[PDB]
This record gives C-alpha cells, sequence and structure tokens, in this order.
C-alpha cells in the first residue's frame, strides 16, 4: 500500500544467520536481527557494500536480547538495538517490542510487517551428560527451545493480527516460521558430548510439527529444517564413519541453509 | 554380604508410577518414590495390603519433590519424606540426599543400594500453543525433562561411586538401569493438536537418552526409553498402566 515485508532472524551462531540474512537482503527484505550479545549481532548482520547496494526503502537493525535469561526477557521494558543505515556508521536505538521497528520505520506510503521469522537455536554443547552442569542444560534448553518457542508464539500472534489490520495483506508469500534443527536430533547420530543440545533440537522439531497441525486452518505456515553438520568445532571415528551413512544430508554449509530457507519461503 | 537393588520412581502420574511399583514390590525390590505432592505419593505408593505381603527386608518411602521448581530442589540441606511399615503407619523422615534412604535401611551384613531408575516425565498439556504461557512451558519442560536429566546424571554418577565402593556388585544379576519413559506422541504420524509442548519435552526426553546410551556404552550403565501409546487417560497406540509395568521389568530383568 506499499507493503513491505520483514523477517527475523533469531540466535544466529556460526555464520548460518549472516548467509540468512544476505539471502534476504538479496531478495530484497528488510531484518530485525535477535543477538545474545553485541559481538554475535555483529557477525550476523550484513556488511555497508550489501547495505549500500539495497533497494531504498531496505532496512536492517539488531537487538540484544539474552535468550539465557528466559523468561525474564519477556519482561523487559525497552529493548536496547542498533539501526543501519546505507551512508553513515550505525545509531544505537531502542524498541518498545521486538516488533517495534516495523512501527519505526513505516510511513503514510508504506508499511513494513514481519512476515518471516527464522529461529537459528545455535547454542552448541561439548560435554558428557553426567559432567554438564544444571546451569549449561538451563543455557542449552532456553537459547535453543524456550526462546524459539516464544518467539514463534509471540510472532504467530502478531502475524494472526495483522492478516486483520491490513486486509490487503492477502495479496502479498505466507506468513511463515522457520525452526532450524539438526541432523543430530534424531536418527544414526548420536555424538557424545552432545547429549542436551540433540534433545534441544529434537524438542525444536517436534514441537514445529504438532504446531503445524494447529496452524492447519490458519493461515501460518510452520517450517522445520534440520541440516547436516556445517564445518568447524563440533570428530569421534565411529562418527566420520557414521556420518558417511549419507549425502548430502550429513554435512551442511550456512549459504546452503540460507538457499533451504528461502526455498521454502519462496514455495507458491 | 547381602546387596539388596532399589528403584527410584520418578513424576508418576495416572497410575503408571503406581502399576510400575506394583511390579518391582512383587519382584522382590525395594522402592523410593519421588512425588510432586502428598497426595500424588499416597497414589504411587503401594497399599499397606501389598506390603505385609512383601519380604522382611523389603522397605518403601517417599519423597516430596516439586520438579516445577528445577533446579532449586537440587539446593536443599535435606528432604522431608515418609517411611513405610508392614506393621504400622507411616513415619515422616529427614534424608540428606535422594539415595540417603538406602545408607538408612542398611546394616552390617545387609547393603541398600539404587540400581533402578525410572523417570515418568508426567505434565500433561491442554492448550493450543499460541495460548499457552511461559510459565505453563516452564513447568511442562521442568517436569518432563529438565528433572529427569538431572535425576539421571545424579543417579549414574552414584551408580558409578557405588560400583567402586563395593566391587562385589559387578557380580549382579542386573546392571545398573535407567528408564526414561516417553509417549507415542513423540514424533511420527501423532500429532494432537494441544500437545505441541507435551510432546517436545517427550523427543527431548527420547533423544537425550539415545545420545547417553552412546556415552554409557564404555560403562556398565544401561540406559533404556519406552515410548508407550496413549493412557487409558484422555481422549500399539494405546497403553494401559500395567502393561507399561511389564515393558520396564522386561526390559530391566533380560
Amino acid at each position: 500500500m506499499h507493503y513491505l515485508p520483514v523477517a527475523i532472524v533469531t540466535g544466529a551462531t556460526r555464520g548460518i544467520g549472516k548467509a540468512i540474512c544476505q539471502k534476504l537482503f538479496q531478495k530484497g527484505l528488510s531484518c530485525i536481527i535477535l543477538g545474545s550479545t553485541k559481538e554475535s549481532i555483529e557477525r550476523t548482520a550484513i556488511d555497508r557494500g550489501q547495505l549500500q547496494s539495497g533497494l531504498s526503502y531496505q532496512r536492517q537493525c539488531a537487538i540484544a536480547i539474552d535468550f539465557k535469561k528466559w523468561p525474564h526477557w519477556l519482561d523487559y521494558e525497552s529493548y536496547d538495538g542498533i539501526e543501519y543505515f546505507k551512508d553513515r556508521p550505525p545509531l544505537k536505538q531502542k524498541y518498545s517490542t521486538l516488533f517495534d521497528p516495523c512501527n519505526k520505520w513505516s510511513n503514510n506510503e508504506r508499511r513494513y510487517y514481519v512476515n518471516l521469522l527464522i529461529n537459528c537455536a545455535g547454542l552448541t554443547q561439548e560435554s558428557l551428560s553426567v559432567r554438564t552442569t544444571a546451569s549449561q542444560i538451563q543455557d542449552i534448553m532456553n537459547v535453543n527451545f524456550m526462546s524459539p518457542v516464544t518467539m514463534t508464539n509471540i510472532c504467530i500472534k502478531y502475524m494472526m493480527k495483522s492478516q486483520r489490520r491490513w486486509p490487503e495483506l492477502s495479496g502479498q508469500a505466507r506468513p511463515t516460521i522457520v525452526n532450524i534443527s539438526s541432523i543430530l536430533h534424531s536418527g544414526k547420530m548420536k555424538v557424545p558430548g552432545t547429549s542436551v543440545y540433540s534433545a534441544s533440537k529434537a524438542a525444536l522439531s517436534r514441537f514445529t510439527e504438532v504446531l503445524a497441525a494447529e496452524m492447519e486452518p490458519r493461515n501460518i505456515r510452520c517450517f522445520t529444517i534440520s541440516p547436516g553438520l556445517v564445518k568447524g568445532t563440533d570428530p569421534v571415528e565411529a562418527k566420520e564413519m557414521l556420518e558417511r551413512t549419507i549425502g548430502a544430508s550429513g554435512t551442511s554449509a550456512p549459504a546452503e541453509i540460507a538457499e533451504e530457507v528461502w526455498s521454502l519461503y519462496s514455495r507458491t
């Protein structure tokens, strides 16, 4: 009216969110990046080069929010973010909500709205279960499952309201949510030291699937993507043999996942 | 001299933990029941009738633990429980750990020890995902997954130390065993609206156990997951409490 779609990218950790953002930006979307720290945010946010070459109305911001502290983060008064510009260096700003940047970007001729949520759920574990503290279990489950569930719920309600509030929006891709899992979440890929991380991804997966059935009668699309291991970090010999069990499912890279996310969002 | 295995039964609801305690007791084990509330315990605990027909050395006790309050219950200085007797009403007891009942029962010639742990992972969910609160999510996750994982790790630590402390235990009939109970809702076609988080917690428990089994190969400890059909409770895809008990027993004894 015009109407401008935006994606929220969540919990991205190993260049995966960078790759996702870059895809969405090349495809003409705006992004809200939700990082745990100012450092993670910076890594995810796209460069000034891809900023300058963006369509005139394209926007990117980032917001530091500690998912480790779920559910306390739900109750914060305002959120401290960072607004990006084509021509000048980034500027601090503050937000009433996670959807607020959409309000702030919008004017009389153009309405930015959230149409895509990607939950990356990227906190990794590298310790045997018997040697993992309560605090660590909490961090993995809060960052990978609990916080994603809340973003998912919050975002679905926003999406459901907006269809009512801006009827012309039915013209528009259907409202989408994608949650990223791991090949580790099921099957033969069982990696010692990966106990609660695998559990969290199985939880994210299963959750997304029952939710999809709840959202059938609604306009909302709920996808879960289950990539292979991405290069670096995360070695046992049996595993290397195990990994063979198949390609291309055993291994992944940021740019592949980015493409796989776009494939899902683009479907018609 | 005489080693007497004890079972810990956790998070039991809807008579599953009742069924489990029946089987275990009939077969000569002692139980430590960890329940959320005194009323939850009474349902799980075996009836005074079944107890008198038990052998002389058999014991039962119950401890109240609010698993919704994970990870706080981990820090208590002591735990308040209840000793069951064959010939009298129950006495209120204090325990310094969840395994302390074994020490208390033990005597020069008989050693009670925990050899089997069953996490029931009970709490259920009835609300749609978008109408369930954070507080409800925390409770489901804490009761069905967070606490079971903590119960599991604590127990494996105890199991490892005691195989060293009492070397004659390698020669026991059954190897230390952990069984976590999941649900058919945890995977596949059975996708029941109003169950997104509950299903999720079960998948988390299944997957955690599977990967744990991998870490427990080099060690004595058996780690099983069981995936029952829905219980008689709501409306090979259905399951009755009594039948889960047999599955748990066959898993432990073979």
